[PDB]
């Protein structure tokens, strides 16, 4: 059983909430001890240095929420834009503090593919843990944002495939952690019927 | 030597002290939760240790993103559901680790109002900075999710439905007048374009 990961994540979350919102000096101390217990548990059961765990798992301030991943959905002539890491994914990544969702989509498409995009559409919000589960210290929500190409040009790569458009019947090897087969299928379903229901987990 | 047992016992003791001595409803709730979780953990067979998951942090870089707030948008008789703290807001709040966006919406409606909801609809994601910034440096994305009362019981100062022309004094930090007007626009037009900052 690896149910304990969930438990320890819960304890850290509640301790972090207490550290953020408690106004009682003694209860703040109690929440600090609880956070430290959660780090100790995580450190022992992942055989990871305590200070490394503190940094990666228990150094956020404010209430602990899921993290935000952005994926840009860019179509051209019924084909969808993917970028190769050797597995493939839609342009995107973590939402950077200080950027709006569309600003992240724009930046990532430009940086990863060379294209300039605009005319944003909210397409889906998927729960990463529901769709592409993996033992994880965190929780991620994935915002899928449709974009129109208005400028730039596709990056080229010598002797390799790195940035390409793919049709629904010729999908490359997917990075499932970043996009599942059915998440991609849903984007093609949107392309075929743009007025359809926009999915939320 | 099965280490989880003693750590859980430590959590139990701290939680019990906290719930015994606190006079703040929100702290009491936090400690109550920790008590309940530790009871559950202790109910497992004591003679077996947890499975080690090495490299759980292999790809983890401690990358921070904006925080996520959820607001449930619930209409009955063309009126919109609000909760009074004395300013008013849609049911909602911070999204929790372990829950999907609609699970958070349903949990917050349930906890604040007693109502059971279903039939979720994605409406908007706003950047808190473009609508209701404060001197606070906390970056927040706000997901607005429509849903429908299907059961529960009406069960905090006040829980009330309000029409578009009788909106109460809003908690602007949680929902601006413009955000609320957009929600009324979704009610009137089910195919209104989803808003995203």
């Amino acid at each position: 059983t690896i149910k304990w990961i969930d438990w320890v994540k819960q304890i850290q979350s509640i301790a972090q909430a207490g550290l953020t919102y408690s106004k009682d000096v003694y209860d703040i101390e109690r929440f600090q001890q609880l956070r430290d217990i959660s780090i100790s548990m995580m450190s022992h059961y992942t055989k990871t240095d305590w200070e490394v765990v503190e940094k990666l798992f228990a150094s956020e301030t404010g209430y602990q929420t899921p993290k935000v991943d952005i994926r840009a959905v860019v179509f051209q002539n019924e084909k969808l834009l993917f970028v190769k890491e050797g597995k493939w994914a839609l342009p995107g990544g973590w939402a950077d503090v200080g950027y709006t969702p569309t600003e992240v989509a724009a930046k990532e498409v430009f940086e990863e593919t060379g294209y300039e995009v605009d005319h944003f559409k909210l397409l889906a919000i998927f729960d990463k843990e529901k769709h592409q589960p993996s033992p994880s210290a965190t929780h991620v929500y994935k915002i899928f944002i449709g974009c129109e190409i208005i400028g730039g040009e596709k990056k080229t790569s010598i002797e390799t495939e790195e940035v390409e458009f793919f049709g629904e019947n010729e999908l490359p090897n997917l990075s499932i952690a970043r996009n599942t087969e059915d998440q991609i299928k849903e984007m093609f379903a949107y392309m075929k019927d743009p007025q359809k229901e926009k999915l939320i987990d």
